[PDB]
């Protein structure tokens, strides 16, 4: 779209009502409205998106994850696009830049960035005001009423949009490293893809030689796969209930598979990874990556006492916003750390993970979790923001289909 | 020893665990047991003193131990070797020794890491008994029968003489010849604790923050070792303002009473509020057994870049516990911790030489309220003055200005 004669952008963008409780449909709070998208301030960037790709947490905002107030808004926090302006300030970008911009950016002066050994930026932390430090926002749109309204982002920006601001404190840029990379891979790069293979690269810091089990392997987890498959670890445990992602898993370079559904009574997902390893130690990595709080203690549980990480990716709306940990096994050598984008820090990690991404067999494992066809560009299971709500929403329902790893919501002609 | 080299000792047994509406009266008795020759690898050891863990009160409620009593308690102590099995080598008679719950086989993976206490070969002895399912202890009951008792792990300390597995053991008595019985019992488990979880496994650094929350033994041996270490800033957060005081006597700069706080102002956020931009501590401790404050101090650290470490123990319903989610994901890294993830060959003998130092010395001395004239702790009591002195001294445990209680076991 071209902007009007005060630099405003209308454009499709995918707006979230109100939480979907439980019981609720996506009808209920979900539908493709034209939105307003006021000009770049300060250091912002003003981005073209390419694509969205559907995370869960994407679905749990949906449900209202993390946004007891911030509705209405535009989804999104997965996706990948082209600069088309910037803010008077902005520094080391330009326009036509193809950036991504997660959750966490990276001064590179906090005691934090300079530990060297996290992403947890004390200066660009998660925007959870879902607005701009001074409360408005860069979206609006005009209501039945003919009033003008404000729009939330998901965190500090939206990706469910046409076009969207961001701080370029946040953005990472994949043009120069990577001119031919296809947009749905730009999109899981800036979520899924990162946080499964930098909780198994970086988190966990996987050697050769290596035990690892995965714990849900949805786009998540088996991008963890590929990095387990890349760093040659020995062992790759899988523990999932959809068969047809834990083969999809076992293609990628998973060693064995455990149906959680299908254990015998009695035996828990921890015993199972236990069983499979040398006088039944566990694992030298462990990685959830379900959102069931269940897995995130089993995973605790399956790594080897005191010397193993379990890296805790998953997100859910759970009782009392608490997870839970069998206390036993967790004083006596539990190991549990959060994670967020993978531990990928923007600047200092995310170019060798991009370079990573374009080597053939990383490449090869990136397609099957999209299900590419680089003759059309089209993904397995995709949706263009284009062709209207009802189109959505049966896409929103298509996400619980076995073979639906990652929902791809075209945005923009590539 | 007897014809066949059986001791006859005083030891202090458990009948059954204390639950809720018991009384120590009930459960607690000091008794005559036997304690049989060591074999194989083992030492049996003339034990000095013990003294109180809050893990051994924890044992008397029934913690770890569904189906382990009878038995001896107590984990935390320090004695003589006596005599050791045919097999035993490193050790002699005559060394002062304490044997902790994890030995250091120096050969798995994990010991071969570097970077944790947790020998996949020499852990927990959740049994309480022998491998082949006997006991070094018995007793004959009223009934005039031979009646096994379980260990607390692979020993017990609350006893005249115990037998342990040497893979468990250190010894005190080439680096520490003059060490003060009190002092060597609280190596064994308390002071290892508090000052490793600071010193090891949060790696403090000079000019870090740390908030530690429980100032028992525990917790004031961590402000000992942060102060050693050269903490900028040293938080220590209780709902007791005797120790509070305390921990701020040997090094702690700022202390909250978490029972004064307002409302609807958590532990973290407090501690929160002392740090630049409320951006929390690079190091924090718990060591309460207070399941809220490990939610606490897991919040407390900055994200990411801090590491939580869970010293604390109790009796939890389901045995678990929680964090709140969304701190938790967003930069919560929180490890359990056995004994300061001091190793007992490659580590201990450092903290050992550290504890002769003066200023960790007068920590020590303070904790225990020793006086080096007389070798009395504040709080202390004897095996050999009777059950109702012990029955009295263990409620006294609770007493706001009792840190460490010992259990005088033999003449020093
Ligand atoms: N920390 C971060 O930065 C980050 C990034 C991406 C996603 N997430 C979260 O990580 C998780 C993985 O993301 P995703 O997009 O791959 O999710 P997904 O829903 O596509 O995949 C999760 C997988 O876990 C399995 N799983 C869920 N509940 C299960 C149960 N009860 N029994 C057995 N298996 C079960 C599912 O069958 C599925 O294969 C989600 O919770 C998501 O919200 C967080
Ligand atoms: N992990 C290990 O190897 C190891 C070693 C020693 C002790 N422990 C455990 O660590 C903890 C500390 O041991 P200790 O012997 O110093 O214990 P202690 O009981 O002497 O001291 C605990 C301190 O925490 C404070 N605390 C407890 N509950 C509180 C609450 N509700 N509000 C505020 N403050 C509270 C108490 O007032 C006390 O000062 C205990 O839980 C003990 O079982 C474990
Ligand atoms: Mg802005
Ligand atoms: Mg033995
Ligand atoms: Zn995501
Ligand atoms: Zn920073
Ligand atoms: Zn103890
Ligand atoms: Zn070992």
């Amino acid at each position: 779209a071209k902007p009007d004669k005060n630099g405003v952008i209308t454009c499709k963008a995918i707006m979230l009502k109100e939480a979907k409780l439980p019981g609720m449909s996506y009808a209920d709070t979900v539908q493709i409205i034209d939105i307003q998208v006021d000009p770049p301030q300060n250091v912002e960037l003003r981005v073209k998106m390419l694509c969205a790709s559907v995370c869960r947490t994407d679905i749990l905002t949906i449900e209202g994850f993390m946004a007891p107030t911030q509705f209405p808004k535009i989804n999104g926090h997965e996706g990948v696009g082209i600069i088309e302006s910037m803010g008077p300030d902005t520094k080391n970008f330009k326009v036509g830049d193809v950036i991504v911009a997660p959750t966490l950016g990276e001064c590179q002066t906090c005691s934090s960035c300079r530990s060297g050994r996290t992403n947890f930026c004390q200066n660009y932390g998660a925007n959870e005001s879902a607005l701009e430090p001074d409360g408005t926002s860069r979206f609006s749109y005009i209501d039945s009423d003919g009033k003008k309204k404000l729009l939330y982002y998901k965190l500090g920006c939206s990706t469910w949009t046409q076009y969207m601001v961001v701080d370029s404190n946040y953005a990472t840029k994949l043009n120069e490293i990577a001119p031919e990379l296809p947009p749905p891979h730009g999109s899981i790069l800036s979520c899924a893809f990162a946080t499964g293979y930098g909780a198994v690269w970086l988190d966990a810091a996987v050697q050769e030689g290596d035990s690892v089990a995965i714990f849900g392997v949805g786009s998540v987890g088996i991008s963890a796969v590929i990095a387990a498959k890349e760093l040659k670890a020995k062992q790759i445990i899988v523990v999932d209930r959809n068969e047809y992602k834990l083969k999809m898993a076992m293609e990628l370079g998973a060693t064995h598979c455990i149906n959680s559904e299908k254990l015998p009574e009695g035996v828990t997902p921890s015993q199972a990874v236990r069983k499979l390893t040398p006088k039944e130690v566990g694992v030298d990595a462990s990685i959830e990556s379900s959102g069931y709080d269940v897995f995130m203690n089993e995973a605790m549980k399956a790594a080897i006492h005191g010397k193993a990480k379990t890296v805790i990716t998953g997100e859910g709306i759970y009782e009392n916003d608490r997870i839970f940990f069998d206390f036993k096994d967790f004083l006596f050598g539990g190991n549990v750390v959060g994670n967020v984008t993978g531990r990928v820090r923007i600047h200092s990690d995310f170019p060798g993970l991009l370079r990573k991404a374009q080597e053939p067999v990383i490449r090869a494992g990136m397609d099957k979790i999209l299900g590419y066809d680089a003759a059309t560009m089209k993904c397995k299971y995709e949706v263009d923001i284009r062709e209207g709500t009802p189109a959505l929403l049966k896409a929103l329902e298509e996400v619980e289909n076995v073979d639906c790893v990652k929902l791809v919501i075209k945005l923009n002609d590539y």
